[PDB]
């Protein structure tokens, strides 16, 4: 019937990889949330080659499941 009311929101909180709905992703370092799938990797098949952590495939920016909870008290500025 009537348009514009109960429409106006503008969010990006859907995995730009796989292209589908997201229900508890996980909050990169670069700021970006992805599937739990979509970022975990099992088959891993590198043996001629080195390397295995999964990076960016939204904009790529090597991060880690680490530094997120590596400071709670000392916080560099950034502003
Ligand atoms: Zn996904
Ligand atoms: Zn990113």
């Amino acid at each position: 019937g009537s348009s514009g009311s109960s429409g106006n929101v503008q969010e990006e909180v859907t995995c730009p990889i796989c292209l589908e709905l997201l229900t508890e992703p996980l909050s990169l370092d670069c700021g970006h949330s992805l599937c739990r799938a979509c970022i975990t990797v099992s088959n891993k098949e590198a043996v001629t080659s080195m390397g295995g952590k999964s990076s960016c495939p939204v904009c790529g920016i090597s991060y880690s499941f680490e530094h997120l909870q590596a400071n709670q008290h000392l916080a560099n500025i950034v502003e």
